[PDB]
């Protein structure tokens, strides 16, 4: 794979030249405009003179191959001028003449062809690689640019509050790339006129008369195209947006997925989730019609064209038409149709363009200038004004330098400053209006050299914990691992699949909150030249009965060593020693002393706060027609008349164009002199004439066909996969990771949705007008269909290779955007959080070795395709001379000759699109077969003949199921139980019950979740058969408690899905259970409120479902509360006796005292499974009860 073949020219130019050039030229555009600073507001007018790399170069190249190629119909008109043959009565000597009778001899005509197209197509090709590989120089140096602005004064931003992640939200991927794009596609809208111009006017000069009118009508076609754009647009933003939406709600219903399957909420959750994607298949459907109604415009507009050309032949009132007359005509009609797309995309291009740099423009000159404004101490301010930024008469009359070495902490939460202080004193924030002085030596940045700094607002690196700490220093086990030790992250040492090496922050591993801030002490640790700085980091994430054993170990790890380290935290957990302390209320630090000098002061500040106290045989061998199969499974299922009406229709159509083409021959075929006459000008108009509708109709129809396909195959596809995975295996769900299932559903969907169609449409196209052009060429010479068999089959070796070669290369690309991009997310996210770390100008260091490592890949991609491009225009040249040189030789007739001259120029250009159809179609079923694989397969089948039975929600014997007696080992791929726990449970028993952990979870999940071979022998459970309740409906009267209970949707706004219009989820039973009363009885939310991805962000006083609300099932089933307050479960046991008013049966799953400690009703159990009943706590002691809970009791 070589993924990273060669730098091979980061000197020239991937970071260093980019700058030198653009800065350069804003320092220029600056000098200029300074002398007119608003009477003309430019922005970028000498975008121009940027670089000094010529584009001129690439519009010289092209206007030459352009003259070129429109020349080369006029040699095909000499090489059909000759077919008359005035011999026999003339044969004149010339001796030694050389210029006299050179040119209207057909062989020096046809070699002259070849010349001009093998020039044309290497000058053109050459040209626009140069030109590319200076868009991609002038993309590097915009970003290097946009990051050299954003990275250095981005730090003290106030206003940027408005829209935090805008950066990072415009300049990813929609605005470098719009300018690349339009940098390489400029020379078309620069000189296209001088094709249009001089094929218009090669066309007067031969033509005539009779075509002009015919001919003009094109130039008003392409405004057609440039018109559908804009609808076109509007019709994709439409679809976005209703993708978004579909897309979060998706995100939403799969979240819980453990929940719901097998609650009274499955399928239900998904019902108008499924309308949503119908709701939105229909904006699809609008979208669709205008880009099957491009397609005719571009595949009937040339045809009708020529026929009002040859309808204003009637105007011409001669005999008839040479064919050494039209059939170039004919070939400059078809010359002149291909840049006319590339002006359409133009016009968009170039207004994308304009708003890139216009927004470009703003964001960096948007406050950039100010946000930075350049014993070891710095502060010694006089200022009439320290302006909080932007903010001013924040901090009048501040003056103060603080020695070193020191727990200096103005410990306050209600005005103190400590954020706008904290950032202010070492000069990172902008205070410095009015003098400031600084110490007498450093041992101009305001003295903070020796800065070091921790989050306030958390933030973690978007690779490995153990990356997100390295900081730039070296690395070795002792140090780090004492300092690691000190406080150990064991939680985090055991859940990481590889230790701190493993996934971490966003897009990775979750982190807590508390285990942030840890995270964030901790990278302060392992910095060096540590003088410290801190703004209240331990307010928040209280280290409970740790935060002093986090002060000790970091006082053997600082305080215990020479490096000044301080904090201004607001806690009293850790407040001993806390000397210094200042008074701030919108001033500076007044107040310094020690322990007990600030009673001395006496204020009523110390007093007061008492009181409130894998092979690659595998991949690679098999990667050869690697959709083939699968391609075949995505047209069969879902075309309706696939290829029973469009394959029919398209065939038919381009056959009708060739007949139309040979119609043309045959009303001009050999009466050219033979009859003036007056009734021979319109007799083949039905023959010729006569076809020229079915051109403008029979394609038409075709122009919807294959688009029409496609879009019910897209609803049936999206369809099937609700329909596959309605509900699922608990296994597959518990096992394999959210964000691909997610993937699988979204970009694969908008793959299908969006790409695939035109695809196949431009392949289908590509591929039979070059067998029918292939076809005439081998009809008009029979040694054509031998002279054309060799060298293109050699091809198509060639084309294999291309078929996968690339394809790897664009593997690479796949992956080379993904970390630079991250980059930009990093740095600009934490917009403040990086503000003074001592390492700003580092952060150059990586992305400038990025930019080129990404860059040098595409280029590779670049040089690929032109590599293809020209091998296949040198095999189209090939192709020409050789079917020239047989219709030459042949000299059957004119019409025969023109034919073939016209159709191998036709199919010179088509074999790049082939192949470049074929890679993409190749490409976007490959990714279709990763979720086509898994379209409907079904893996939990229901086949019962359980026979109806009422079942209503009484409680039969206080639910007594023992079922389990020495369990065997369980099976079924669903994460076995591997051990024998003989199960014997209480049935009235009200309580909970402590248990180990060896069977706790499988116990838990022994509640309601299916297994097959664990736990099966004799039973006694609910009065039916614990195998055969059915399974359309039983597994619908269960009931479940989430671990810790999170319900991230609304589910109380809509929570009466089922059928519950019960009228009484206010105040009757919902209030009385005193968890929801905070949201119901005392709260204006509503019956209809909603929480966005919250179990726990708005539902504080409920995080578990009311379980008196849905009795207003029968068995309540408990968990391990990890983050609930106390008294609040002692309240939620009272609404559970509430609630075993209708039960008395409860049984729960606990390993630790705070969630086992209200026993009434318990069991003597044995290794972590009940062994037999018994009401006694002691009893339970003096067996193998509640040894383990004993352990705290
Ligand atoms: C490789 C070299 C192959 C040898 C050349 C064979 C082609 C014949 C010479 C070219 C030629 O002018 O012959 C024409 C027909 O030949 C033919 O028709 C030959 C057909 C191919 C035979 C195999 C006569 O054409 P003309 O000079 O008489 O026409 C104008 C009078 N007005
Ligand atoms: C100058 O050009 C044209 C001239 C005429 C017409 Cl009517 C269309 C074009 C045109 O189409 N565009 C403008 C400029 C342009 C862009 C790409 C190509 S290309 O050779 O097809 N290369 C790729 O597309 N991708 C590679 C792979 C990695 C990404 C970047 C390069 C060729 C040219
Ligand atoms: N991003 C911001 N938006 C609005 N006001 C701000 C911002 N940053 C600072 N301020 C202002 O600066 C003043 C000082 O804030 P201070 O440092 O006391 O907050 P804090 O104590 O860190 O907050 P917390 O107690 O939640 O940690 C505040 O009155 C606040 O209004």
């Amino acid at each position: 794979i070589d993924l990273k073949a060669i730098g091979k020219l980061p000197i020239a130019m991937r970071a260093v030249t980019n700058y030198v050039c653009l800065k350069e030229a804003y320092e220029e555009q600056k000098k200029k405009a300074a002398d007119h600073p608003n009477r003309t507001p430019s922005i970028w007018l000498a975008m121009y003179r940027a670089f000094g790399r010529p584009i001129l170069l690439s519009s010289t190249f092209r206007y030459l191959a352009d003259l070129l190629g429109f020349a080369g119909p006029l040699c095909i008109s000499g090489i059909v001028q000759r077919v008359n043959e005035p011999k026999n009565n003339t044969t004149r000597f010339s001796e030694t003449l050389s210029s006299k009778e050179f040119l209207e001899n057909a062989h020096v005509l046809a070699v002259l062809l070849f010349l001009a197209l093998i020039l044309q197509r290497t000058f053109l090709q050459a040209s626009y690689y140069v030109t590319i590989e200076t868009g991609i120089n002038l993309r590097g140096a915009l970003l290097a640019m946009i990051y050299n602005k954003i990275l250095r004064l981005s730090t003290s931003n106030l206003s940027m509050g408005e829209m935090t992640l805008g950066q990072i939200n415009n300049l990813v991927a929609i605005e470098t790339n719009q300018l690349m794009w339009f940098l390489f596609l400029c020379p078309n809208l620069w000189a296209m006129p001088v094709q249009i111009i001089m094929g218009v006017i090669l066309l007067y000069n031969l033509l005539g008369s009779s075509a002009l009118v015919g001919a003009a009508v094109i130039v008003l076609l392409a405004p057609i195209q440039y018109f559908i754009a804009t609808k076109l647009a509007e019709a994709q933003k439409s679809t976005l947006d209703y993708s978004t939406e579909r897309l979060k709600k998706t995100n939403e219903i799969l979240k819980g997925i453990k929940l719901l399957k097998l609650y009274a909420w499955e399928h239900i959750f998904c019902k108008s989730v499924e309308e949503t994607r119908m709701k939105e298949l229909s904006s699809l459907k609008t979208f669709a019609l205008y880009t099957s109604l491009s397609i005719f415009m571009n595949a009937a507009i040339p045809i009708a064209a020529v026929l009002a050309t040859f309808v204003t032949h009637a105007y011409a009132s001669g005999n008839n038409l040479k064919p050494a007359e039209a059939f170039a005509s004919l070939s400059l009609f078809h010359i002149l149709v291909t840049p006319l797309f590339l002006l359409s995309t133009v016009v968009r291009f170039a207004v994308k363009a304009i708003i890139s740099v216009q927004k470009l423009n703003e964001f960096l000159l948007s406050d950039e200038i100010g946000e930075d404004s350049w014993e070891d101490v710095a502060i010694k301010v006089t200022n009439g004004y320290f302006s909080w930024g932007s903010g001013l008469a924040t901090l009048s009359n501040i003056d103060i330098r603080i020695p070193t070495g020191q727990l200096t902490m103005i410990v306050g939460q209600v005005g103190c400053g400590k954020s706008s202080l904290l950032l202010a004193i070492l000069g990172e924030m902008q205070t410095l209006e009015g003098k400031v002085y600084w110490n007498n030596v450093n041992e101009r940045s305001r003295s903070r050299y020796s800065v070091a700094y921790a989050a306030q607002k958390p933030w973690l690196l978007n690779a490995t914990v153990e990356e997100n700490i390295t900081f730039g220093s070296s690395f070795n086990r002792q140090r780090y691992k004492a300092v690691t030790d000190a406080c150990s992250l064991q939680p985090d040492i055991d859940l990481l699949p590889f230790g701190d090496q493993t996934e971490i922050g966003e897009r990775g591993i979750n982190l807590s909150g508390g285990q942030r801030q840890r995270i964030c002490v901790a990278r302060a640790l392992y910095q060096n030249t540590n003088i410290v700085f801190l703004d209240d980091p331990f307010s928040a994430l209280d280290i409970h009965l740790s935060d002093h054993l986090m002060q000790e170990g970091i006082l053997k790890f600082l305080q215990d060593d020479k490096r000044t380290v301080v904090l201004v935290t607001h806690k009293l957990q850790y407040l001993t020693h806390a000397d210094w302390i200042i008074a701030m209320k919108d001033g500076s630090v007044l107040r310094e002393g020690t322990l007990k000098d600030i009673q001395t002061k006496d204020v009523e500040l110390y007093e007061h706060w008492k009181t409130l106290m894998d092979n690659m045989s595998t991949v690679m061998r098999l990667r050869t027609k690697m959709p083939w199969k699968t391609c075949w499974w995505y047209l069969t299922s879902g075309g309706f008349f696939l290829l029973f009406l469009m394959i029919f229709s398209k065939l038919l159509k381009h056959s009708v164009i060739v007949a139309i083409d040979y119609w043309l021959a045959t009303w001009t075929s050999e009466y050219s002199i033979n009859d003036p006459g007056k009734a021979d000008q319109t007799f083949y108009v039905a023959g010729f004439s006569i076809l020229c509708g079915a051109g403008i109709f029979l394609c038409l129809v075709t122009s919807l066909t294959v688009e029409w396909m496609g879009l019910t195959a897209a609803k049936n596809l999206h369809h099937n996969l609700l329909n596959k995975i309605i509900l699922g295996p608990i296994r597959f769900f518990d096992t394999t990771p959210l964000g691909l299932i997610l993937n699988r559903f979204s970009a694969d969907t908008n793959i299908i949705d969006q790409h695939i169609p035109p695809t196949l449409e431009s392949l289908t196209r590509s591929t039979l007008l070059c067998l029918s052009a292939i076809g005439m060429i081998s009809y008009a010479t029979p040694v054509f269909l031998i002279a054309l068999a060799p060298l293109g089959v050699a091809f198509y070796f060639i084309q294999k290779y291309f078929r996968v070669a690339s394809k790897d290369l664009q593997e690479l690309d796949d992956s080379t955007q993904l970390p630079l991009l991250c980059h930009f997310s990093e740095t600009a996210e934490g917009l403040t959080t990086i503000r003074a770390f001592r390492h700003e100008t580092r952060f150059k260091q990586r992305m400038l070795e990025l930019t080129d490592t990404n860059n040098i890949a595409y280029l590779f991609l670049s040089a690929a395709n032109r590599w293809l491009e020209v091998r296949t225009d040198y095999l189209g040249a090939c192709i020409v001379l050789t079917a020239s040189i047989a219709s030459i030789s042949g000299s059957s007739n004119s019409g025969l000759v023109g034919l073939g001259l016209l159709y191998a120029l036709t199919i010179t250009n088509y074999l790049n699109w082939v192949v470049r159809n074929l890679a993409d179609l190749e490409v976007q079923m490959g990714a279709v077969k990763k979720v086509n694989s898994f379209l409907t397969m079904e893996s939990e089948n229901y086949e019962g003949t359980m026979d109806p039975s009422q079942v209503p929600e009484h409680w039969p014997q206080e639910g007594e199921i023992k079922i389990h007696d020495l369990c065997v080992r369980y099976e079924n791929n669903l994460k076995p139980v591997l051990k024998h726990v003989k199960a014997y449970i209480k049935p009235g028993q009200k309580v909970g019950i402590c248990g180990r952990t060896g069977s706790g979870k499988s116990s838990l999940s022994l509640a309601f979740f299916r297994m097959v071979d664990i736990f099966d022998g004799k039973i006694v459970i609910d009065g039916i058969d614990i195998s055969k309740l059915p399974l359309h409906t039983l597994r619908s009267r269960l009931s479940i408690i989430l671990q810790d209970p999170i319900l991230f949707s609304g589910s109380i706004r809509f929570n009466l899905d089922p059928e519950c219009k019960c009228t009484d989820d206010r105040l009757w039973e919902a209030l009385e259970i005193a968890q929801l009363k905070n949201m119901v009885k005392s709260l204006p939310g509503g019956l209809d409120a909603t929480v966005t991805e919250g179990g726990e962000n708005f539902s504080v006083g409920q995080r578990q479902l009311f379980c008196l609300a849905r009795a207003f099932s029968s068995i309540l089933i408990m968990d391990e509360a990890t983050a609930s307050i106390d008294m609040a479960t002692e309240n939620i046991l009272q609404k559970v006796v509430m609630t075993a008013f209708a039960d008395r049966t409860v049984v729960t799953i606990a390993h630790r005292v705070h969630t086992i400690l209200t026993a009434d009703l318990v069991i003597v159990m044995k290794r972590g499974n009940i062994l037999e009943y018994d009401t006694p706590e002691s009893l339970l002691a003096q067996e193998d009860g509640v040894f383990a809970s004993f352990v705290r009791a």
